[PDB]
């Protein structure tokens, strides 16, 4: 039935899909079929949403029918591929996700495909999306790239790049944690610098929260950290007053114990980062 085959679907109604039944006659060439489902339907997944549609709902009087159905199909399916098939395995999450965002199904699963079209790490993923999203809906996008991917490797087939949304998904998860550390900065960093400024500490004007939290990550990242290197970071962040670089390492030195257990090789380098952040403390003491 068009209702059923509709039902929860926010782009197609059941109005919608019997129209385009009716409007096919039992004689309809493939390329009449497509012509009509082009014409009635502007995306390739709901496209090949409502081919699935015919092609299930063609009784056995029109075999004709059901034939040239199924060839217009897989026309349709060659034509697109995974823009048709990958966007239709995730039709109801961008439906859902794109209400909690107000935005378009459609523009999500074109960023869905735009993620999953290629190796991304955590640091591509934060930058393509950084420019498209504010943190909060980005932690929300989040979400609807790990339950896309996860239903396309419920789903399997030929069009589902299995290994590689697997490696995507751990890097999503890795930009969630990332996600959780920059909010941490949002919440601190205007704290420290309307206190720096209420004593008459000058601070760079431009200096925001997210620059604060790359400099932290950029620490976390390094391969060969020292307190000297992480000293200096600060220092070129904020500038040289001891008590705004005071302010940042204990900062960076608290966001080390929240950070997640996935943005570390192991707890040992936690813990040794941590040892270089007090030693650079002690040594902003030390020389003031
Ligand atoms: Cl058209
Ligand atoms: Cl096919
Ligand atoms: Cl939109
Ligand atoms: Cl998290």
């Amino acid at each position: 039935l068009a209702d059923k085959y509709a039902s929860g679907n926010s782009e197609i109604s059941g109005q919608e899909l019997r129209g385009l039944r009716d409007a096919i006659g039992d004689d309809a060439s493939p390329e009449d079929i497509l012509a009509l489902v082009q014409e009635k339907i502007k995306d390739p997944a709901l496209q090949s949403t409502a081919l699935d549609y015919l092609v299930q709902t063609t009784p056995p009087s029109q075999g004709k029918l059901k034939e040239a159905l199924i060839q217009a199909r897989n026309t349709h399916t060659e034509q697109f591929g995974r823009t048709a098939i990958g966007a239709k395995n995730i039709l109801f999450a961008s439906q859902e996700y794109a209400d909690q965002l107000n935005v378009s199904p459609s523009g999500l699963r074109s960023l869905y495909l735009e993620v999953t079209g290629d190796t991304h790490t955590c640091d591509q993923l934060l930058s393509m999306l950084q420019d498209r999203y504010t943190y909060q809906d980005m932690a929300i996008v989040s979400s609807f790239l790990m339950k896309g991917m996860a239903t396309e490797l419920k789903r399997q087939g030929p069009y589902v790049p299995s290994a590689q949304l697997q490696v995507l998904m751990t890097e999503t998860r890795n930009l969630q944690a990332v996600l959780t550390s920059y909010d941490y900065f949002e919440s601190r960093v205007p704290i420290l610098l309307d206190s720096l400024k209420a004593e008459g500490i000058q601070t760079p004007s431009d200096l925001n929260f997210v620059k604060v939290a790359e400099s932290y990550h950029k620490i976390i990242n390094d391969k060969f950290p020292t307190a000297s290197k992480v000293e200096r970071e600060v220092r070129n962040l904020i500038g040289d007053d001891v008590d705004s670089v005071t302010g940042v390492l204990n900062l960076f030195f608290s966001a080390l114990r929240q950070t997640s257990s996935r943005l570390f090789s192991s707890a040992d380098k936690r813990q040794q980062l941590g040892a270089m952040i007090a030693n650079a403390l002690d040594a902003v003491n030390i020389n003031n």
